[PDB]
This record gives structure tokens, C-alpha cells and sequence, in this order.
């Protein structure tokens, strides 16, 4: 697989050209001052009244309407949660953009689920940063440099020097999406909760519990992290690696969690999860809610608010 | 649930007795040192011409053969892996330990499950450090002090400030023994191996299957571990959060899960794992190192060596 570094790029390619980021959350933040230190001509497009309009102009940025920084853009990037997106486009960038102008990303939800359905004329392209590697993408390359610029933007906020990986925004978006759902989020999530709840059901202070459950798991993965299951395995007890190789198998087995896992990823690959995603949103959200409500009162957030507390 | 704090404990209680750390690993080292800084007499006992004695006397504590350093002790506190304490103690520690003499313990396992059978006329305690809380536990108090003696230790190495939780030597090793099994060790690579296959042979890039399914836990753990599931919740992406909400359960049902986990807990209650875990060290441990070298052959150990050396 076909990595770049600092020296393939070129900043060239960038420093010309006139860039709006659109949102100011903690991307839009890192992305906005990186590129402005390493010279480049940005604007923020904010909302005026907006609590992150105080806070660009707080850090030195030049800060504008989204329809104004756009005006003036030759590069567009959107910082913006999946969501909102779509609306923003359609009513703010696709009037407002220059011909053959730039449209790129972080994240490829809204263009490959088509919920931004880019004008012909546009160069469409990622940068999707995470020694922080980077991913870059290009969907549509109208002007004939679409990659290079990517690459120029990718070094000037600071992704190339521990390197960037070519993708597509297919796979990037699913691969995301499905990490959040399988392992990362949702699948950790229900681990810890069937080892909480296995252990206060069994009689032992929900403290305990909690101990073994959730506040450990951080050692763990940190030595994931640093050296792999190998080296996680390395530096914990035999008695632990122990239990670990012959035990694991029967809290999660391999061929029943992969069939679930394929459905989870068969889901977003099908279109389905980001069409139930998007209609979730157009009637309030309840679902989100509902669930986010459900989950803050599990005993386990009681038990974990008490124990950060003392420690 | 029952808390101490540095002003319940009683550093008269440890300061007037002689300390023997059995053993110098990272658990030793600290225990040892955190000790003499407290200004309490402690000589470390390890064999002659080891590793850890030159570093212990390198960290300029006062080292001796095993057998010497337990006749000078009033508190010995053994800091070994599982497997060798039984030996240690039998051949070491119980012909030289003083009549009416303290034998402490950081981990539970060994007098849990019978491989130490203390003389009658021993103290028995623990001290399991983890703002680094503690648990204390008592399994013997034939001098009538155990207790007060073991919060001293508690605080003279520094475990008492974040707190000190009263607990018991089975709710310490069995809680231990399922967290490793069932969620922290054993679940989880079990969970991120079964992601990383499926986007495998789904056709993606191992090197985004590797990002999606390993590197990005460590960011989804640290908010867990800062501010428990809810806040982790609210500060992914509402995308990833209604991915979370509405897909875990597919990868990890709960009461199948439970179901298997109430097992894997059945096995540490009755003995049997021990039995096994015993039993596999009488014969040279192989199913441990047979899984060991067959772990460090899976693809996700290349892909991960790889990235991580780029990065
Ligand atoms: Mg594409
Ligand atoms: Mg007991």
C-alpha cells in the first residue's frame, strides 16, 4: 500500500491557492491555525453570534459568514459534523464556489452515501488525519492536480511527516463506520457492560467490578498502542496472558462474532445505515435520545462518577 | 463501601518493623523504594547474581539472599509472579519467617486458592495498588494488628492518598482472574481480532483495517477511562454515537454474552482454573506457549509493526 511523505509533496500546490474552512470544532481549529503557520491564506466561515466565531477570531484568525469565506475561496474544506453537512452545501458552497474551485474534506460520509452531490466543475478530495499518519482520497479531479493539492494541504496542516496513505472515500467512510460500530464504540461498550453486570449480579461490590471492567482496560490497550497484542501479551502475568489464550475464545468466539460483524458491515456497505442515519435525523433524532438517556442512568455511571471522584 | 484515607492509617504501625520485598520487579522496585522513602527499614531478598539484584542495589537498597532477608523481617512481602511463590514460600520464607511474623501479598492468588497455606501464628494482608487507589485485605490476623498494619503499609507506599478499599483475598483474585478472562485481556483482542479479519477479507487495506480495529481504541479507552461510557458518548461524533447505540448489541449480544461470561466466572469460583493454570506450569507450559507463538503469527502483528514503525 502506497505511502507519501513530506518530501513528495509540495507545497506549491497550496501556499498559491485561498482556503475556507468551514467549522471551527477541534478540527476545524487544528486545521485552520496549521495551515495559516505554515503560510497559507485561510479564512474561517462561521456563523456570525456563534460561540466558535469568538473563539477564531480569539486565536487570530480572519473570520467571515460562511457565504463570504466561500466567495473568496479557491479551496473549500468542510469541518463540519455529518449531519449538517448537506444542507450547508447545497444553500452556502455550491452558489458561492468559483468555477473549477476546490471542495475537500475530512471525512467521506456526505459524498459517498451522495448526500453532496458535487458540481462536475469541482476538484473533490480528503485529508482524514488521525507521529498522527494521515489518510488523503480524491473522489473528482477536474482540474488535472486534484492529488497534489491534497498532498500540499496534507502537509501543510501537518500530516505528512509521519505519513499519508492513499484511499478512496468508499474506503475510508466504511471502514470508519464500521469500526465505530463493531469494535471501537459499540462493541467495547458491550463487552464492558456483560463483564460489569456479570460481576455485580455474582455478588461483588460494583466498584470492584468496575475496577476490572472499565478502569483497566486502559493499561491494556495502552500497551496495544505502544506494541500490539504481542507486546500486550509480553508484559502482563502469565497468569493473565494465560487466561487471556484460553478464555478469550469463549466470552467472544471467532465465527459467530465475524457472521454478526459481516451484517454490521453488510449494513453500511448496502446503503442502509446511512439512509436510517439520515432519516433518523430528519425527525429529531429520537432514537439517538431515547438511547442516550437509557445509557446515562446504567449503574455503571453512578459506580464510575464515584470512583473518578476519590481517585 | 468502605474507604481509607492517609489520615485512618497510622504509619506507627509499619515504621517500627524490618520489610522484606521478595522479588524486584516493577511491583518490588516500587514497593521497595516508596518504603525507604517513607523512612521504613526494608531489604529486598533475591537470588545471588540475578538480574534485579544488581538494579536493586544500583537503586541503592539493601540487598540479600532470600533466606537471610526473611530471618531479618518482621513484614514480608512476597512480589513474585503466581507460579513461584508457592516454592518460595515453602522452601524460603515459612523455615526462616519469625514466630507471630506478617506475610503480605499484592495479589491474592496464591493463599486464595491453597497454593500457600500459612502457619497459624502468621499475619496475612494484602496491599494491591492499581491517584492510585488501593485494595487492603486480612486473610489471618493472629497478632491482633493485621489491619492497622497493613494501611501503614498501605500509605508508606504512597497508595493511600487516592484512597484504600477494604476488600477480601477471593473478591480480590476472583474479580481480577474475570476482568483479564472475560473483558480487559481475553474479550478484547477477541473483539478487535474478529474486526480486523472481517474488514480483511471484506477486501480492505489491512493498514485501515489495522487503523479502524486497533490504533483508534486508545481514543475511545482515554475517554472512558477520563470521564466513563457517557462521556466517551458524548464526545465521538453523533454519527459514531447512533452507530454505537444501534449496532453494538448485533456484535456483542448481552445475554449470550453474559451467558459465556457467567462461565468463564464459574471456572475461577470452583477452583478449576487454578487447577488448570497450576497444572500447565507442572509441564513446562506448553498450551501457553503454544498459543503465545501462534499469536505472534497472526497478519495483524505484521500490518501493526509496520504502521507502528512508520508513525
Ligand atoms: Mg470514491
Ligand atoms: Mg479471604
Amino acid at each position: 500500500m502506497k505511502i507519501y511523505y513530506e518530501h513528495d509533496a509540495d507545497l506549491g500546490f497550496i501556499l498559491g491557492k485561498k482556503v475556507a474552512v468551514l467549522g471551527f470544532g477541534s478540527q476545524g481549529h487544528a486545521h485552520a491555525l496549521n495551515l495559516k503557520d505554515s503560510g497559507v491564506d485561510v479564512r474561517v466561515g462561521l456563523r456570525k453570534g456563534s460561540r466558535s466565531w469568538e473563539k477564531a477570531e480569539a486565536a487570530g484568525l480572519r473570520v467571515l459568514p460562511v457565504a463570504e469565506a466561500v466567495r473568496e475561496a479557491d479551496v473549500v474544506m468542510v469541518l463540519l459534523p455529518d449531519e449538517k453537512q448537506a444542507q450547508v452545501y447545497r444553500e452556502e458552497v455550491e452558489p458561492n464556489l468559483k468555477e473549477g474551485g476546490a471542495l475537500a474534506f475530512a471525512h467521506g460520509f456526505n459524498v459517498h452515501f451522495g448526500q453532496i452531490k458535487p458540481r462536475k466543475d469541482l476538484d473533490v478530495w480528503m485529508v482524514a488525519p488521525k507521529g498522527v499518519p494521515a489518510l488523503v482520497a480524491v473522489h473528482q479531479d477536474a482540474s488535472g492536480s486534484a492529488f497534489p493539492t491534497a498532498l500540499a494541504y496534507a502537509k501543510a496542516i501537518g500530516a505528512a511527516r509521519a505519513g499519508v496513505i492513499a484511499t478512496t472515500f468508499k474506503d475510508e467512510t466504511e471502514t470508519d463506520l464500521f469500526g465505530e460500530q463493531a469494535v471501537l464504540c459499540g462493541g467495547l461498550t458491550r463487552l464492558i457492560r456483560a463483564g460489569f453486570e456479570t460481576l455485580v449480579e455474582a455478588g461483588y461490590p460494583p466498584e470492584m467490578a468496575y475496577f476490572e471492567t472499565v478502569h483497566e482496560v486502559k493499561l491494556i490497550v495502552d500497551l496495544i498502542y505502544e506494541a500490539g497484542l504481542k507486546g500486550m501479551r509480553y508484559s502482563i502475568s502469565n497468569t493473565a496472558e494465560y487466561g487471556d489464550y484460553t478464555r478469550g475464545d469463549l466470552a467472544v468466539p471467532l465465527e459467530e462474532t465475524k457472521r454478526r460483524m459481516r451484517e454490521i458491515l453488510r449494513q453500511i456497505q448496502s446503503g442502509e445505515f446511512a439512509r436510517e442515519w439520515m432519516l433518523e435525523n430528519q425527525v429529531g433524532s429520537p432514537v439517538l435520545e431515547a438511547n442516550r438517556k437509557r445509557w446515562a442512568a446504567h449503574p455503571i455511571e453512578e459506580v464510575g462518577s464515584r470512583l473518578r471522584a476519590m481517585m
